[PDB]
């Protein structure tokens, strides 16, 4: 019917036993800026980001400027034109 098995174990600590995968502000900055460049054929306008950001995301004007700033510091994205950014 069923049958006996074999490689017995027991639960001491193994609790938790879960993937994990998540997003963050500097995320979601980011996710904008690849879901916009493919529709703009390669631009993300900074301008829709901040938008775009406060409605998808409720993230203030300053702090999205922010994320900007420091993802762009970081080299991880740029702002190749006077409001259009880039990932790297």
């Amino acid at each position: 019917g069923a049958m006996g098995e074999t490689g017995k174990i027991d639960i001491d600590k193994v609790e938790g036993r879960t993937p994990k995968s998540e997003r963050d502000k500097f995320r979601l900055l980011l996710e904008l800026i690849k879901e916009y460049e493919d529709d703009y054929g390669g631009r993300a306008p900074t301008n829709i980001l901040i938008t775009e950001m406060m409605d998808r995301y409720n993230v203030s004007e300053e702090k999205v400027e922010e994320l900007i700033r420091i993802l762009k510091d970081k080299g991880a994205i740029f702002e190749p034109a006077r409001g259009y950014l880039k990932i790297v």
